[PDB]
C-alpha cells in the first residue's frame, strides 16, 4: 500500500543522487581536459610564433654564409695570385742587383783602363812631336852643312 | 488492476534508461574532448622537434658564418698589405732598370772612349818610331857628308 509507494520514493531518490553524483564528477572531468586543451593551445602558439622567427633569421643567416664562403673563395685565390707576383717581383729584383753590380764593376775597370790609355796617348804625342822637331832640325843641319860645302869649294879651288 | 501499478514500474525504468543514456552520452564527450587533447599534445611534440633540429642547424651556421666574416676581416687587410708591398716591389724594379739603363750607357761609352784612345796611341807610336828612324838616318848622312868635306878639301 503506502510502504509500497514509499520504497520506489526512496529508491528513485538514490538512483537519483548517484546518477547527479556520477555526471558532477564527469562534468569535473570535463573541466579538467578543458584547462589542459587551452595549456596547449597556448604553448603550441607559442612555439609556432618561436619556430616562425628562428627560420625567418635561418634563412637569412644561411644566406649571408653562402655569401661569404663564396666571397672568401674569391679572395683565397686573388690571395695565391698576388703572392705569385711578388714572389715573381721579388725575383727578378734580385736579378736586376746582381746585373747592376757586375756592371758598377765594369764601369770602374773601364775608367782606369781608360785614364791609363790616356796618360800613355800625352806621352806618345810629347815624343812625337819632339822628334818630329828634332827631325826638321837635323834636316836644315844637312842643308846647311851641303851649302857651305857648295858655297866654300866655288873659291877654295880658285885661290890654289 | 495491476495496470496502475506497471504506470510506476515505466516510469522508473524510463527513468533509469533516461540517466543510464545522459551518462553514456557523457563518457563518449570525454573520449572526444581527449582526442582533441591528445591531437594538440602530437602537434605540439612535431613543433617541438622541428624546433630543436632547426636551432642545433642555426647555431651550427651562425658559428660557421662568425668564423667566414673574422677570416674576410683578415683576408681583407691582408690582400691590401700584399697590393702595397707588390706596388713598392713594381716602384723599386722600375727604378733599378733605369740605373741599369744609365749604367749600360756608360760602359758603351767608356768602351768607345777606351778603343779610339788605344787607336790614338797606336798612330802616335808609329809617327814617333818613323820620326825617330829618319832621324837615325840624316845623323848617319850630316856624318858621312862632313867625312866627304873633309877628304875633298884634302886634295
Amino acid at each position: 500500500g503506502s510502504e509500497s509507494e514509499e520504497v520506489v520514493s526512496r529508491e528513485v531518490s538514490g538512483i537519483k543522487a548517484a546518477y547527479e553524483a556520477e555526471l558532477g564528477d564527469a562534468r569535473k572531468t570535463l573541466d579538467s581536459v578543458a584547462k589542459e586543451r587551452a595549456r596547449l593551445q597556448l604553448e603550441l602558439s607559442k612555439v609556432r610564433e618561436e619556430f616562425k622567427e628562428l627560420k625567418a633569421r635561418n634563412t637569412k643567416k644561411e644566406g649571408d654564409l653562402i655569401a661569404a664562403q663564396a666571397r672568401l673563395k674569391d679572395l683565397e685565390a686573388l690571395l695565391n695570385s698576388k703572392e705569385a707576383a711578388l714572389s715573381t717581383a721579388l725575383s727578378e729584383k734580385r736579378t736586376l742587383e746582381g746585373e747592376l753590380h757586375d756592371l758598377r764593376g765594369q764601369v770602374a775597370k773601364l775608367e782606369a783602363a781608360l785614364g791609363e790609355a790616356k796618360k800613355q796617348l800625352q806621352d806618345e804625342m810629347l815624343r812625337r812631336v819632339d822628334a818630329e822637331n828634332r827631325l826638321q832640325t837635323m834636316k836644315e843641319e844637312l842643308d846647311f852643312q851641303k851649302n857651305i860645302y857648295s858655297e866654300e869649294l866655288r873659291e877654295t879651288k880658285r885661290r890654289h
